[PDB]
DNA sequence: CGTACG
DNA sequence: CGTACG
């Protein structure tokens, strides 16, 4: 859920 | 110089 | 040069 | 799950 690489 | 991330 | 999450 | 610089 967060986003800080991907944002899954 | 540019901190995004190690900070030299 | 290496950090940053639910 | 992977991004982010001078
Ligand atoms: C988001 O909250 C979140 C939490 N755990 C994960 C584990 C693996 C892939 C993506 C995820 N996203
Ligand atoms: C994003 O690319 C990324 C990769 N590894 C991590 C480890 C811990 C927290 C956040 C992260 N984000
Ligand atoms: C900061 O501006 C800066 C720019 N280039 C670098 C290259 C290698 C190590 C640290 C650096 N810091
Ligand atoms: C910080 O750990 C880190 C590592 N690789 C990078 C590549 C490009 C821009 C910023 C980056 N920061």
């Amino acid at each position: 859920x967060a986003x800080v690489x991907a944002x899954v």
